[PDB]
């Protein structure tokens, strides 16, 4: 997260941490829960490529990485099909866990938004995440689950920004109609962000508009962060995960 | 280049080193001479971002980088319009250079295909460059122009290859129409060879039938190497170069 | 630390990390507390040349490295006058903090050996830190303070192993008087553990027996750790140290 | 080096580059040809541990690294054996090669100074090598043979400068009597220049007053080159190294 700051312990009870094995269970990507058993990611966290689901664990909400780790197995990882590259799209991914969760207070499930829900431009969103904090700037221990405000952008001008500086044609379309923007030169998701949860408060409610997917580098001019829009992929999501 | 080994002096007299400003002009990418005043090479080498014209400078034909470089600055960058990544495509860019060059023996064009040439699997041809030797092992100075030769697979049989241990969906098109195949876990092209080229031997004359585009890491198997499909970009090309 | 393993909440209340201002107050050496306003450590950590104090802070006994820092300025550094560098000795410093700490069972001071105390070989001794954990290998996240039991080599038996496979001259001393060997091939200290204290268990007291110093690396053969031998310096901390 | 430029042809025929074993046989230090068949170094280039000889190599005056290598097998490494490491000094090397070199124009050995000689203060000395051209700053390809001229300094103040912003007593020395220093902020020998020569042209004719052994950093403020002394070790050297 760029711009941003350590988020209060009681908000974002549904951001999750994806974990590798190696000399210790490094963050590589977030998540959201969606659903007791559920974890919604970005399929370039977990693919294009199959991995090993013995190499892979959950944690769920943690204020600090690291520090008080409860790591969950995964029963399986379903990666979008239509999924290659990020720049492509498809860029989601499902992670079943082995038990569903206990949820409390602390730690629950995001709600998805409703096919029909747009978020309109300007509409005040939050990211989240353990990532970066600038292009090539780790998070510092303690590692602090941080939070930043974002504006949702349309595709069309989010799209134009990308071709302003750019040999690409002005009709090429670079971003596509399942991707979704949002940030600016101070605020954006930045890399270890990928696959966590853009999240709007509608009518009162937190909805998941977006799932983390790329961006060239981190609040860049002409160069907001993009997502996965995830009313695009509900009946994918749908598919697999209860109602 | 991966395998093969280092090229005779009288070969690949078409081969050149772009060259990138910082404590020296160093190598990033290759290029091939198309004509006296033009270098084709990799979109992705230049783009998708516009970069500074005074930053980049083009080298010919040398048997070793950076022992007797005489560099060439560029007038022009010319960028395929389509490009973007080179997972999608159109991964091919044109230099100018600011004077035309004088030809000879050691330093010329190559030509370019006809539309018809397919370049089918059995067709002796060679990928050349001053790119990595394997995965993160970079050529070793003096830096000697490499070549090797590369089997051409057939796209389809390519794009099925690129899905084993994938979980892209079978019907999910990898490998596209206008990039083609070369390589396996012997012979391939690597980071540093991007942009110069494939160029098989049809009746006795060299054609350019790719431009060194991309792959999933070099050598790996399951995985050959992906180039630019000259002939898919021909008309693009002769918008620009006589 | 090498071997050994994650330090019990209760044990060492002595053990401190200094810390560097950077993006984070990054750990890059241990000290002991010896007197509520005085930390011993190796003069390596904080010389041979004069740093910013501003830069530097300690902080006290913390089961894991930042998780609930609270750090502390210092208002002194003081360095043994014949340090130069760590293999000609003298390794041995002084921080004064700004304010006396508040003592209790969880953070504490080290008791200093009497001057006549040698700690031979088979005393139960004990280095700690949150240096690697191997050769070129971090302490993981989240970075909990280790403790290895680590057997004590005479002198003259630990600089007649520096001199295997070495050029050296045999009665060309290595390891100095003024120095102590401990460790082997399983038991060791390493970057990032230096200046932190090696402690041995005399008469039921703890008493710091050395300060880490340094080695040819970690664990390797024929090369214990080297430590900065307190009794030898007895006289020096005194002039500071109440 | 740093300051310097690149030596003309015709200069310096005594330079050599040691290279090491590897994915090619890469430079690590400079040495002087002292005799056909003998190469002078620093110690700390290959001790104090003790290393393979088949992994070791010469190669005499070459205008660029690695582009026209002939590469000589050593047939014996003799370090200093008072050496430990440099700041304790004694930091001296020789190689016996397995051939004497036939001596041309541009291939042959530096005169070594006699016994008394003494090379004064501010004397225009000379030192080359293939070393990066300032901290953390590596030669560029094509890899020139650098020159500068740095002018000699008494041990005494290059003693006291090092003393300058260090916790040192200033009684406790810090640069000893086998050892030589010469340079200043702009112009100094570097990491990769170690073991070779600085030569100081006396009486018209080139004298090795020293070998490039330490230092702090390159050319940073109070801390000159610190060269070994070879007036001090011309004993050892002649106990080897015919007359
Ligand atoms: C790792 Si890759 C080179 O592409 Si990128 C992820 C650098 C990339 C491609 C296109 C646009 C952008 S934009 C961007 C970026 O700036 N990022 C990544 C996203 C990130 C981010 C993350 C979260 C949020 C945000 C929003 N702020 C941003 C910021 C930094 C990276 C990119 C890649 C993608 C897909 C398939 C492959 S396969 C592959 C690969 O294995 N190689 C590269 C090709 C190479 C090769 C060269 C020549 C010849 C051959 C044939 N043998 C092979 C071998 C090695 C690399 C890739
Ligand atoms: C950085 Si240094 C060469 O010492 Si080392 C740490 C590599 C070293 C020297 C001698 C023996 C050992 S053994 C060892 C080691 O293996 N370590 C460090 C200790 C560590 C450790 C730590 C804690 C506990 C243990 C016990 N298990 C072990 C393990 C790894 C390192 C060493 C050094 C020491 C003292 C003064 C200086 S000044 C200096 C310096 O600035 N440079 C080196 C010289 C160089 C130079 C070259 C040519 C010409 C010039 C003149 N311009 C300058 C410029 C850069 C480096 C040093
Ligand atoms: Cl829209
Ligand atoms: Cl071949
Ligand atoms: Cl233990
Ligand atoms: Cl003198």
């Amino acid at each position: 997260i760029v711009g941003g700051q350590e988020a209060p312990r009681s908000k974002w009870p549904w951001q999750v941490s994806l974990r590798v094995h190696g000399p210790y269970w490094m963050h590589f990507c977030g998540g959201s829960l969606i659903h007791p058993q559920w974890v919604l990611t970005a399929a370039h966290c977990v693919g294009p490529d199959v991995k090993d689901l013995a190499a892979l664990r959950v944690q769920l909400r943690e204020q600090h990485l690291y520090y008080q780790d409860q790591l969950l197995p995964v029963s399986r990882i379903i990666v979008h099909p239509q999924f290659y590259t990020a720049q492509i799209g498809a860029d989601i991914a499902l992670l079943e866990l082995e038990e569903p969760v206990k949820v409390s207070s602390h730690v629950h499930t995001v709600t998805l938004p409703p096919a029909s829900e747009t978020f309109p431009p300007g509409m005040p969103c939050w990211v989240t995440g353990w990532g970066d904090v600038d292009n090539d700037e780790r998070l510092p221990p303690p590692f602090p689950l941080k939070q930043v405000k974002v504006p949702i952008m349309e595709n069309h001008i989010c799209d134009a920004k990308y071709h302003l500086g750019a040999y690409t044609g002005d009709d090429v379309r670079i971003v596509r109609d399942d991707m979704l923007c949002a940030g600016n030169t101070r605020r954006d998701s930045c890399q270890g962000d990928s696959g966590g949860p853009l999240v709007c408060k509608v009518n009162g409610t937190w909805l998941q508009a977006g799932v983390v997917s790329w961006g060239e580098g981190c609040a860049q001019p002409n160069r907001p962060g993009i997502y996965t829009r995830v009313t695009y992929y509900l009946d994918w999501i749908h598919h697999y995960v209860p109602k």
